[PDB]
């Protein structure tokens, strides 16, 4: 459902993601990033995908974070890709990827992969 | 570098992009597939990191696309993250991360992993 | 140290990871899968490496398993790529990727990404 | 299917893989790196799944090299995942992980992902 999805969200390593889910499937909103060559507010932007979910299944959706807002720019981008189950204890379970600009000779080690984990607190 | 990612791409598998990169970070267009639970256009919103322009660096960026739309439901998602690089021959190379929604019992095979490379022609 | 891995580890789903570091960087054992079309023990091999670790940094590794036994063959194999973290409780962090055989056309949603997190109980 | 792995192939990055397949499933060889804080050959281990024989699928195999070696130790270890194709032009084509060990500190940027195809050419 878009309210349960909207809200405000952190996960394990102390990073604040304030969202907002519009009845088209679109996904608005900042992230704070706690790690990384990072500071303030960047813009995110995503889709989540409106399931008839009546099976207990999560809803898929994704978003997008490009590491540059008016006081730092790291030339770099990060997808979360995931799934946000709810009930008492609503989740997001994430794993993304970070990927630089890089020059042609060091693209292979362009992108970072992880897994990241939000819990809610507030709509 | 910035405008040049404007304009229509096509992946190896067939697939097409339409996007208009906004002078501010913004990423908006739509996604026609060639496989999957896909039947037709999708919307798709994504950023990118604009800034240098000098020589150096692909431009790093991402985007999502839920597929769901007026056709298919999927119930799944997928966001590319990758790094633009224009010249003679521009491509966007990405790597990509696809999700269904499951229920927790099959929760860890929900993502699949790949890469695509588009180019304009 | 090589030690320090030997032993029995067992992850979140319930699956068991019997191994043994040897002196030369290699990882021999047998794992027991909770999830798939697995069926009894896999011979698993890996690599670590041999580490100066006066950091408090982890020891990379990484190991495979074809999915294939006497009893059951699923075409397909995982690898596991993280690193161990000793002390009182011991863990191995990993992110694994799961290729399955597939023809030409399917080849796209061939490989799948996941995380686990294994715990030490025994050597 | 079988035997074909046997072999010595490249990839993209000119990075050498020199391995043998045993009739059992095993994978022993040697990489050779093109990237890196790499220096030489390496010892290589991994398995791969034999079995149908007839028209099909590719032969799912993954292998680890840790990257230490009697000249250079990077702390870092890479675990190939993919299939092998035959057939006039083989290959293998594999998405990896490679991971480096890092305080808890820099955990979260650990592991880089991407994609080699090797061929024999
Ligand atoms: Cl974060
Ligand atoms: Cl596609
Ligand atoms: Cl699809
Ligand atoms: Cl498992
Ligand atoms: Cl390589
Ligand atoms: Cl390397
Ligand atoms: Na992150
Ligand atoms: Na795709
Ligand atoms: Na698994
Ligand atoms: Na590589």
């Amino acid at each position: 459902a878009e309210a349960g999805i909207t809200g405000t969200w952190y996960n394990q390593l102390g990073s604040t993601f304030i969202v907002t889910a519009g009845a088209d499937g679109a996904l608005t909103g900042t992230y704070e990033s706690a790690v990384g060559n990072a500071e303030s507010r960047y813009v995110l932007t995503g889709r989540y995908d409106s399931a008839p979910a009546t099976d207990g299944s999560g809803t898929a959706l994704g978003w997008t974070v490009a590491w540059k807002n008016n006081y730092r720019n790291a030339h770099s981008a990060t997808t979360w890709s995931g799934q946000y189950v709810g009930g008492a204890e609503a989740r997001i379970n994430t794993q993304w990827l970070l990927t630089s600009g890089t020059t042609e000779a060091n693209a292979w080690k362009s992108t970072l992969v992880g897994h990241d984990t939000f819990t809610k607190v507030k709509p």
